[PDB]
């Protein structure tokens, strides 16, 4: 897709066959490379924001969702996403990929078949 292209080009190192193998193939290693991937395609598709963190609501409907977010998937990920202290974290890239940690079980239940956590 369209992003995922751009990203691996706006990301020194990611325009790697080996490594967009696993991205198409939805599968996120941690290193560094992906980690600045993972925030490139976040921030891209609007998933995400340095400052702000995580929509929440734009990654419910990026998991095949058109309606207003569970209260508890709010919930649970706003829980997720403060105890990772991710304004602590200097490294943007690895802040990001920690974010998305988080939500990773949600993609995987997804990929098997706005609400902002950091106002
Ligand atoms: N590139
Ligand atoms: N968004
Ligand atoms: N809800
Ligand atoms: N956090």
């Amino acid at each position: 897709e369209s992003v995922i292209e751009s990203c691996s080009n706006a990301v020194q190192g990611a325009a790697n066959d080996e490594l967009k193998v696993h991205y198409r193939a939805n599968e996120f290693p941690d290193d560094p490379v992906t980690h600045c991937f993972v925030r490139c395609i976040g921030l891209e598709l609007n998933l995400y924001d340095d400052k702000y963190g995580v929509d929440l609501q734009a990654n419910w409907e990026n998991l095949g969702n058109s309606d207003d977010a569970d209260e508890e998937f709010v919930a649970k990920h706003r829980a997720c996403l403060e105890a990772k202290n991710l304004e602590t974290i200097e490294d943007l890239c690895e802040r990001a990929y920690s974010a998305f940690q988080c939500l990773r079980e949600d993609y995987e239940m997804y990929q098997n078949n706005e609400l902002w956590s950091h106002p």
